[PDB]
């Protein structure tokens, strides 16, 4: 078949490019963005993901500079990148499934996702953002997209970081990021000073999304969003609102109040997971958990115990393998997170 | 068959209450707001739609305020109100069809509206934004669920003014109000000092939808509606951020949009409202004497089903209060014969 060979820039280390060669070349996913293709490549006959997009050569592709400083388990690997036509072109790990499509088969198969796997999936995206967050870095798009999954390993990565941004304190931020449903309130309510604690909130959407087997706060307008949100958290105090926007507009909204959490899922959902939805899904930002103490919470107890195993017999992927930066900005954590057996 | 019989206020006469009894009750439509039922009356037996919504007793409920004061053929009529349980429960006038649901139809079908419909269609529904502009209220949710259709008279009738507001000039409003595929650049952009020109954009999204068979700017952030915007519009100048980090795309021309065969005037007029400059785009009534609408000012243009077209030339002072000379082009000569 058509042989490409392309001279490559190493994802990470010092900048010397070498000759790659791939094929096999197919399309599996688009968006806004540009393209993503699945390739193999000719030395190892390993399979990779190109992501393609136009690039004005007058700047630096900002995707590209945040994805070269990152090394994580559970996040995918920019292999190399290179130019074409001007298009660069990223080399990334290709990663089989999306907790979307997952999600999606369980749902038409009137099924909900056993929650081991809700539990490993949860977990890692955690993981992930402990590490992005510890550098300032602000995904800005979390959603079951872009969470990539190994159906046999039940390894998860993170993935498309083409809205991802350094936050620094006192510098405004475009509020028209993140997708639909995901969006944290503070966004919807337009502030321009939001801090990471945004993904946050994202996954708590994630994490009630797959307890439930559809997305928890819905809508086609922002107002529509909100009103899903306060029939859960109940009317936000005047308070809750400074926190999230401090130049609020105003607006009228019914006065509810709070909707009993555990009356939101089904009635065999797990109390831990209940709770942690709760933490993280909280109006004011400051008071939802951070990643890593999002990782240490007892609804992921059950991947700490020394037998856990996947249904299919497997090991569970490495968990437990956490370095001095993904723990920073809480070292004391180290005593639950890594458990007496681990290494 | 369950009768209920309610004491209710009239629409807008004086206050004379009114003994209403319905029954067939089902739920038509529902939304975050309150649910949508359609009722049948006992008396003439003729249907109507009910819309009720909780009812907070800190304030006066707003789309009920806003709807006291209208009437015009293309807004669908406030007949009564009663309150229940609290509840306030507003009777409409019903519509058998959505453009939501014609045009997926027809989009599932493979096929689009024939255009002298989106003519008729997009004429009516500028009729409306004409009207409500003319009181300084904007709808700030056009969409094409929104928009109520009859079948065989052709008439539109612009629905729920739960998200209405009177905008006055220095008072901020909220910027996440309207449906995500329709929401104008500015409302994007997080401004909250937007005018009434934000409805003109969202019908120029909804004539786009139906002259292609898709929504014009989909994306579920609005980094990506912004994305899609842009390969049509090109890249916004800085001044034109200015009046509301993208790679800079040009100009798309809008030709290469539709379909081949589309009516060029369609094609203008499109232009004209999705415009970023919101001061650039068309007024709803400019936009009714814009040129794709010729064919509805013809003497002898007739339904398809070969029915007369609804009334289209009625404009009264207050319609065309914005600019009054427009009316030498809006009511044809036939329209102006003496009875
Ligand atoms: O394996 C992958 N590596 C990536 C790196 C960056 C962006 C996407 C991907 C990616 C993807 N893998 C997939 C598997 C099934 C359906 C969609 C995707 C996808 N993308 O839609
Ligand atoms: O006939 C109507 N009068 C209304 C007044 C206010 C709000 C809605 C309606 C309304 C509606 N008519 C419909 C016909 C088919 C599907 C949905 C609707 C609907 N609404 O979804």
């Amino acid at each position: 078949s058509k042989v490409t060979t392309v001279v490559a820039t190493p994802g990470q280390g010092p900048d010397r490019p070498q000759e790659v060669s791939y094929t096999d070349t197919k399309v599996i996913g688009n968006g806004s963005f540009g393209v993503v293709y699945q390739a193999k490549l000719c030395d190892s006959g390993e399979l990779v993901a190109i992501k393609k997009v136009l690039q004005d050569k007058r700047f630096k592709n900002r995707e590209l500079q945040i994805m070269r400083k990152l090394d994580h388990c559970n996040i995918v690997r920019l292999r190399y990148f290179f130019y074409s036509s001007v298009y660069l072109n990223l080399v990334l790990d290709y990663v089989p499934e999306t907790v979307y499509r997952v999600a999606r088969h369980y749902s038409r198969a009137k099924q909900t996702l056993p929650v081991i796997y809700v539990k490993l999936y949860m977990y890692q995206l955690f993981r992930s953002l402990a590490y992005i967050h510890s550098f300032g870095i602000c995904h800005r798009d979390i959603k079951p997209q872009n969470l990539l999954l190994d159906p046999d390993t039940a390894v998860l990565k993170l993935c498309d970081f083409g809205s991802a941004k350094q936050l620094v304190r006192g510098e405004p931020n475009v509020s028209y990021i993140c997708s639909r449903y995901y969006r944290a309130p503070e966004l919807i309510f337009g502030a321009t000073d939001y801090t990471s604690s945004i993904d946050v909130w994202s996954a708590g959407c994630v994490l009630a999304e797959l307890l439930l087997g559809q997305p928890i706060f819905p809508g086609d307008s922002g107002v529509d969003q909100l009103v899903e949100i306060i029939k859960v958290l109940g009317t936000p105090t005047r308070e809750q609102i400074r926190e999230m926007n401090p130049n609020y507009t105003e607006f009228k909204f019914p006065q509810i109040k709070a909707h009993p959490w555990t009356k939101v899922f089904r009635p065999r959902t797990p109390p831990e997971a209940i709770a942690l939805c709760s933490r993280l899904l909280e109006y004011t930002p400051t008071a939802r958990l951070t990643p890593l103490e999002a990782c240490a919470h007892s609804f992921f107890d059950e991947l700490r115990d020394p037998n856990v195993k996947l249904p299919n017999g497997r090991d569970t992927p490495a968990l437990f393998n956490f370095t001095t930066q993904e723990l920073s900005s809480n070292p004391p954590l180290a005593t639950i997170l890594i458990p007496p057996h681990a290494r």
